[PDB]
């Protein structure tokens, strides 16, 4: 049975569990992270750390474990699980409190790290625009995902593998879960992230994007771009790069993953098995 | 010790926890209630299920259990408890699935009940922060998603704020971070349409009560302009009852002490919570 | 074959053509209507006329016929086809004038009518917006309609009989073509028409709440409020009142149209065998 | 007499024609472009077909004719017409359906081609009406819907105007009714990025022309703060070229006369249409 | 030559003046009000008191005089020029403070009373030409238009779009599309004998235009306070403007297109004979 | 006693007045600029004149001196006071109308330049704590942020929030939630050693700001400018605005929150001192 750490004890997983008193639970008042580890070996662990960091610094969350304390405790769970390919799922809570929303009355932040081991979609955009800038900034990657959980009901009920977001001037955002890229008469387009999150996996494909020189714009699209491109394909931890070959029933290029974006696959992988903190 | 309504179990408080792997841990995705008991009797608990069981509709969740079994519930861990004064929260959760967002991985939703045992005016401060927009996160679904709300309550903490007053991305007075609002200027009561903010069920006794005592009311948007130049203000909700807010922006209220309207409807509501309610013990 | 009223003449469908010059073809710079005969008798002729006039005032076209003899022409269509069941499709443009966008350059409109022999629905979101009240007001009912179009097809490939737009407040507008109610503990709730259509549908449908004397509020509303609703449906005059029994996949009430509506659908029927003018 | 192109046949102008029943007719449910003829070249000939094509697939209408025969379309029917100085509008319509909007019941579509034989500056007006928004019918496609910039052009006939210049609804400048939108301060030009407004072939070729002088340039959102102290405007479109602007909203631009940049600018434009294009009688 | 009003003492106009540093002249710092003395009367004098203090109160402005006070003020200058018929404008600033933004910094506010001695022209016959302006009006979170500030360089710019755009008035827009105002009167439409007039949220709320909706409601014409939009102006049987300086003034084009047949609409002139019937009949006396 | 230039004249300072007709006090309409002497030289002088010239042409407001004979009566009121260290505030209004808004009924702007003799504080040590106000700047469409005008009253309502709720310096958003400028400065934040600033478009084009981006790219400091957001400002590792009056002010705390260590930061420094340099090292001599 996996172990989780639960505040530094390794908890096996269907006892690993959280007081129902916890804000991270009670209010969604928390933070996470989304990691990979390939072969031994974890991709961009650092950088997923330092978001995690800033992300518990907007929602004014003092994260009790120092960054280098928090790597550890990440490379401890899986070498616990003895584990090589694995999504890791580190999450950092208010912790308890009084029963209402005050932070201030929370004295005790909570952290979790879960490891588990380890044709294009057809997408479909959504009635529901991603959270404001000025509401919930979605830069954050909190524990209040209900948006982007109601987006996915949407692309689930409307013949959908992804749901695509606008944000409320129309600009496109990205997926439910992943950040959006769009090739046209081969130049590439993403949006920029202020509307989106800032994506690890997007900021690795953008390297390798000025790596092969292929003409790149970080600028705001709408749906007539979408509609006219001549390839989709959307970005994060989990899927890593996946092709988008169908756009609301209408096809993408010749309906199958088109050259740009299966090159870039291709030294994606690359990189994922040459970069990496090694666990062992 | 007192004791959690877990899934028909009722579990010690120090040992009522969920799985990590819950959806409404994970992603905040499930629905919650506030509902007071008054010396034996619960306060308006149908109008608080019945939101409850909205709120699930509307994020596509199936709650296990049948209104009256809902009621049941709520009733039988109050009396396990021996509580007559308390503040009641029902949360229902999606459970666990997948550890990624799709809920259709989720074929087991979680109902938990906890509860608690149970003149000078609010300082109110209004934040740069807006409301959660209708099209986005609408406001109306009581969920596990409060982090717009807690944002808020950081901006008051750190501004001398005893409470924060949201305004929504049109600029019109949404609501306070866990309170629906009012104003009174020169005899009449006005309070935003619940669209960019919440179905109070405090709001909703407050306007009967309004509509009892014969005082002008309008349900109508109103703006900074509104806030600054009222006679009264006041906020409503369950744990908070009927609060007059006697700053705004560090801006006195009248004379800084709660108004002739509020008072008069916070004697009427007291009545109310007095004399009307399910009874615990019966 | 049916005979088509252009500018006077009637002429036969197959052979009823416009100058590819006219601004109704190279700009949809006009405006139309649709109106039922039932059993003999036209379903509010004159409303209906009105309405196309106003359209008419506010693209600052002039109609080259009084109310009258619209209401005359109307109803010697309908003769001269023997019609007694029918739809009626008056359309009026700005006429030619140079290929340029300039109305002062575009002497003579154009006036046709067109007369056509005459479970509920699976409705979805769409990601569209309607067109916005000053760019495109919608209560114009023009020639323009690539804006309800564009949400027919999302319709089209995410599962729906029927499109529903929002606008861009957020707040829900209407059906592609028709105009939207809902119904929850027993109060029916339409929204205010300024970000939608004047329907008289609609405004028939009004009159027999009132009558009814059912709780009734012209308010805007959300996606909550349509999620939430015991009851759905639609109207206009082609459609009449359409029980909408699926919203992006949800079932409404048991699935089956409700007893409001089929009520209202009752009430309607009786108003459209007693009220019109006389085609004979 | 000039004949129009119609599904394969040159029609004489006066009898060209199409179905009441066309969804181009009813709905404006089609796309068009307009392109110049120069001296017996079409100047940007592919440019403007490959922009047709991303409009209808926007649309999701498929043209019935590879964009080489579409161009092979053109050429004939300028050479049927004798033209050597001409501007060319093709369209493609939906065709005719049902009476309704469903375009799946529209099995055919039409396609148009129509030929036509071919220092002061304007007077701008800034209009009341917004550009259609780009997520309710996005002002990059180049349809049959143009009642927004026949409102805007109403506008300015009646306010003293030759051009109307249009905002969007963030109050950036999108565009004239029917041209692209330059501006001049201090010796660099700035236009909007073509989102909220439609991506011109003459401002393409505009922007090709600042980058061979070495001009500085910049692509970003500007407001009325920047069009009212430019030191010149400019529009720019098929028709037009590259029309000065020494007027907006009665206020003089510069000296009232067409401005350095401007005129340098039309020199090379004016260039470029002598030198470059497909020819029609080859 | 008239006298104005310079916290208690009476100045003559050509020597009415206020220093550089007072923030009314910076910063547009202040607010204001108009009013009519209309045959020896001031008409809905109190009303407009409790609208400055209001205004006052959202600006964080204390006004150093009670509402009885100003009244008072306002009736001894009007009596001081022997004013029958006039025009009033009481301002109140935030005074002089340092040179930067902060009202903390100012202790002293100044208070302005200015007394002036209708339109020619047969409003019965021939009304404004409007046209609808690029600019919008002010945001209800920005600088709420119901404050009657000082700053009216929003309503400025409406104005030199309407110079130079054939109109006699600018009419707004907010930023939702929805009609709000000109710009310095509340709109109304009529159609089909239906009264329609914005909420005052993004405009001002105007007394004129409380005036005339008792008025209406008086007359049991139907009325409705609602949002609206371009097509209802463009298609409006009547329209007409409201407010203090002007009173009811008919529109009659709008953006190039006549509005009825181009003259005053009947609703409209049986409105501007009541509402000059009221001003005769109601007021405070100056005498 | 100092002198203010006034249409030409020189008046002390306590006789400075402009009639209370003039529209620039009426309606705020007229515009300003603020621009600073060091040690006898006075910093990007030609550059505020050209922003004032700017911001006149937008309100259509013709200023009755050409920028030569501006710079030469900034320079003379200068000499006049004998300053050597000072803040200058010319100020141009539409003058006296009729009592309405229209600005063709006013023939004469008038013409004013105010000169007055650094914040006490080690600002190498203590910064600012700012806060994010609830009202949103002026819009681009309404009353565009970009001029420099008499309009001030957004600004001054920033101030007032910040006043009331522990702040030195308010924090304006815009509409569209993106992060606009302080209540009179511009904003920049550092993250992992690149600086962001928004573009101008929604606040104001300062010639503060353009000096610290100069200063930026001579430093080949990575720099972006960028519209931004609260979570850029809650997890920047410095912030710091800008302005004539402040100068490079760092921001230490936000809504609460510590920014860095609560101390300004090594970016924020390097410039200041930079700027600083700058000041000595430039301006036009006054004698
Ligand atoms: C995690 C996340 C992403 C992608 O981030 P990566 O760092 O590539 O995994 C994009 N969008 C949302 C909403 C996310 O939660
Ligand atoms: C619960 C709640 C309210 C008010 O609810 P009552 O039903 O009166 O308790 C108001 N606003 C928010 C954000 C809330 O969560
Ligand atoms: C015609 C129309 C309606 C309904 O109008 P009725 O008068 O009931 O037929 C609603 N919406 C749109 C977009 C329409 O074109
Ligand atoms: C066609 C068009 C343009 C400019 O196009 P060119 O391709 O330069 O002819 C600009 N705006 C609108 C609205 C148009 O229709
Ligand atoms: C004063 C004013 C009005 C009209 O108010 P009255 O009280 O009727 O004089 C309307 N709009 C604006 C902008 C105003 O300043
Ligand atoms: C003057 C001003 C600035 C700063 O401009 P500088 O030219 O650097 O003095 C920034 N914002 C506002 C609102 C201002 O008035």
């Amino acid at each position: 049975e996996l172990l989780v750490y639960m505040n530094g004890e390794f908890v096996p997983e269907s006892q690993a569990k959280v007081s129902v008193f916890d804000h991270g639970f009670l209010y969604g008042d928390g933070v996470f992270e989304g990691i990979r580890a390939y072969n031994g070996k974890v991709f961009k662990l650092y950088e997923h750390i330092d978001r995690l960091y800033d992300c518990a610094r907007v929602i004014d969350l003092k994260i009790p474990l120092s960054k280098e304390e928090f790597a550890e405790a990440i490379l401890e769970t899986l070498r616990r699980n003895n584990l090589r390919d694995a999504y890791i799922r580190p999450i950092v809570t208010r912790g308890a409190g009084d029963l209402g929303l005050d932070p201030r009355k929370c004295p005790s932040p909570n952290v979790i790290i879960i490891t588990k081991p380890w044709k294009g979609l057809k997408a479909i955009t959504v009635a529901i625009r991603r959270n404001a800038i000025d509401s919930l900034p979605p830069n954050i990657k909190s524990l209040n995902y209900l948006n982007n959980i109601l987006a996915k009901i949407e692309a689930n009920a409307k013949g959908g593998d992804e749901a695509i977001f606008l944000d409320h001037n129309g600009y496109i955002s990205e997926g439910s879960g992943d950040n959006i890229f769009i090739v046209k008469n081969g130049t590439i387009t993403t949006p920029p992230t202020l509307n989106n999150l800032k994506g690890i996996t997007r900021q690795v494909v953008i390297e390798l994007i000025n790596e092969l020189e292929i003409p790149f714009r970080e600028a705001n699209i709408g749906l007539f771009d979408l509609y006219s491109a001549d390839e989709i394909f959307v970005t994060g931890t989990a899927a890593e790069i996946a092709p988008v070959t169908y756009i609301d029933g209408r096809t993408v290029g010749n309906g199958k993953p088109g050259k740009v974006t299966k090159m870039l696959m291709e030294k994606f992988r690359e990189r994922t098995e040459n970069e990496g903190v090694e666990i062992y």
